[PDB]
């Protein structure tokens, strides 16, 4: 098991942080970020709690999910596939299978001057099928208090231009002012060069997410009615 990356580094833009180049074996999570992994990413919340991410790391993927949540929150299960899309780039164990870092630039501590590495950009191998799953979770979910279809609002382009792999391409781009760096996705449901893609399991709109959360509602999701 090995990391591409590990903690915060510099500013890319606003008040958003590029994270720091490591290649190294995952690390324990401290006990402090606990909270954090069991609201975001039970799934990892076990045994040493060993991941390539840090709490500073887990903190800001809970910072960022006002707008996921803003659209999404009513479909636990189309929110529920998007929140692991970024819990396993963010900190899985076995990001070096599915993640290749292709741009870096130095960091400089102010005080001690010493040097460390920005992850400038990197390219993601998301499953051909996990990415068609999140995408048929979330596709009838519709923004609260209207008609019209929540992808439209998280999608850079109104839904019926919308589809998986553009949906997951605007969202990775950091030109859409709320990812800090850019993520090129590649999508295959074989492996690639040796990448394995990441294709965890999903829970579809009619699915409960666990004992204590229902499935989605038939507006949300034209299976259940
Ligand atoms: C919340 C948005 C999605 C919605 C974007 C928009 C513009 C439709 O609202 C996602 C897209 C990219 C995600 C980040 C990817 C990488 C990291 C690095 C990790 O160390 C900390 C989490 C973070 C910042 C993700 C947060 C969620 C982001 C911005
Ligand atoms: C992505 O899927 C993997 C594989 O199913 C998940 O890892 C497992 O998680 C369960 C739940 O804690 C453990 O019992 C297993 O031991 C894990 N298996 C392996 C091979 O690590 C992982 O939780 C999923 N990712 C997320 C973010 O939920
Ligand atoms: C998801 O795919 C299923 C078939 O697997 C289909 O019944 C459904 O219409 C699709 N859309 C949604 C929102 O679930």
């Amino acid at each position: 098991q090995s990391c591409v990356w590990y903690g915060e580094c510099g500013i890319a833009y606003g008040d958003k942080r590029y994270n720091c180049e490591y290649s190294g074996p995952p690390k324990p999570l401290p006990k402090d970020g606990y909270d954090l992994v069991q609201e975001l990413c039970p799934g990892f919340f076990f045994g040493q709690v060993s991941l390539c991410c840090d709490v500073r790391q887990l903190q800001t993927l809970k910072d960022n999910l006002q707008l996921p949540l803003q659209f999404l929150s009513r479909c636990p299960s189309c929110f529920y596939n998007l929140l692991n899309l970024f819990c396993e780039l963010t900190c899985s164990p076995r990001q070096s299978q599915f993640l290749q870092v292709t741009a870096t630039e130095d960091y400089v501590d102010p005080v001690t001057n010493q040097t460390k590495t920005n992850v400038k950009e990197l390219q993601y191998y998301v499953g051909q099928s996990f990415a068609n799953a999140m995408y048929n979770a979330c596709r009838d979910v519709e923004a609260p208090s209207s008609n019209d279809k929540a992808l439209g609002l998280l999608c850079g382009k109104d839904a019926d231009a919308c589809q998986a792999t553009n949906w997951i391409e605007y969202m990775f781009n950091k030109d859409n002012g709320q990812a800090p760096f850019t993520i090129t996705p590649v999508f295959s449901d074989f492996p690639v060069h040796g990448m394995e893609p990441m294709n965890n399991a999903t829970k579809g709109c009619d699915e409960s997410v666990d004992e204590v959360t229902a499935p989605c509602s038939c507006q949300d999701c034209s299976i259940v009615c």
